[PDB]
DNA sequence: GCCGAGAGTAC
DNA sequence: GTACTCTCGGC
């Protein structure tokens, strides 16, 4: 069928092995802070390469 | 409307 | 043994 990675299912544990290998990240153009780093990236397609490129 | 975090895999 | 990517839901 698909694999929607839903959250819902019970047994959903938090290992700090996926939120502490992240370290909090800032956005040189708007300062924007954005924690994650993987995240950062998206916040420059969003709020600023978010325009139609040539 | 954007943001924040979870899971599975590979080397 | 760790960090990676994609995906979803919330205020
Ligand atoms: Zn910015």
């Amino acid at each position: 069928p698909k694999a929607k990675r839903a959250k819902h299912p019970p047994g959903t544990e938090k290992p700090r092995s996926r939120s502490q290998s992240e370290q909090p990240a800032t956005c040189p153009i708007c300062y924007a802070v954005i924690r994650q780093s993987r995240n950062l990236r998206r916040h420059l397609e969003l709020r600023h390469f978010a325009k139609p490129g040539v």
